């Protein structure tokens, strides 16, 4: 049991660090839509 | 084994945090593109 | 430790739900974006 | 607590799984994005 816990330990934040990458990635479209918002808007 | 049980409920709040973060950028996601698309319509 | 664990299920239990929430909601944003880009080449 | 553990690692493959799909879907949207902010700059 003390491995196995150990090994959902290592898993947990191996998926934290997926959560961690899609994070930054979903704010990067943030800063596109309100770029095509603003070309609109100019438009 | 009770070590290894606060690492993963650690772990369990951290995630907890993050993915309630990726819904509300999912709101002012959402809400950006059906602005885009009113202005499409509109224009 | 059971009772613990037990816990640990029900809130990883949770977590999918907001998870395939979030899904659905991010499939949503897929179709308006279909509908922006085919509205410009329309245009 | 064998019978616990087998239940989180159950789950833990669920949530890797649907992750593993957002992962996937933010892809595909933010090409579309960079898709439409191409046209409003050719346009
Ligand atoms: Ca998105």
């Amino acid at each position: 049991i003390e491995k196995q816990m150990d090994r959902v330990v290592k898993e947990m934040r191996r998926q934290l660090e997926m959560i961690d990458k899609l994070t930054t990635r979903e704010i990067e479209q943030v800063e596109l839509l309100k770029r095509i918002y603003d070309k609109l808007t100019v438009q």
